[PDB]
DNA sequence: TGGAGTACAAGTGTGAGGAAAAGTAGTTGGCGAGTAAAGCAGT
């Protein structure tokens, strides 16, 4: 495995998470709120029983290595 | 002005760890009554 990262999808991501920091902690422009960022997290770490968000919860299942996988708890 | 490198960032050389079903163990258990005669002992 060369460790250049040259999957194609693989890096898609990374560029979905630099800016979504990029755009949030540098704003001048007053645009994006701490209090709306507050109703962000908030709003989306909620459960719910859509068919998306249902399986979503059996892909949480099956990987047994990491942690958020005994997240059946709740 | 221009080099000692020392750093992170690129590389390639060196064997093994984890996966699993069928097949293979040591172990119990669960079978198939008469009426007669002659013999040689007997003494």
């Amino acid at each position: 495995t060369g460790r250049v990262s040259n999957h194609a999808e693989l890096r898609v991501l990374s560029y979905f998470m630099l800016t979504i920091n990029w755009m949030l902690s540098f704003d001048r422009d007053r645009q994006y709120p701490l209090k709306w960022i507050l109703s962000l997290t908030e709003s989306l770490t909620q459960r719910t029983t859509t068919s998306e968000s249902i399986g979503r919860n059996i892909v949480k299942v099956v990987y047994p290595d990491k942690p958020t996988s005994s997240d059946y708890f709740q």
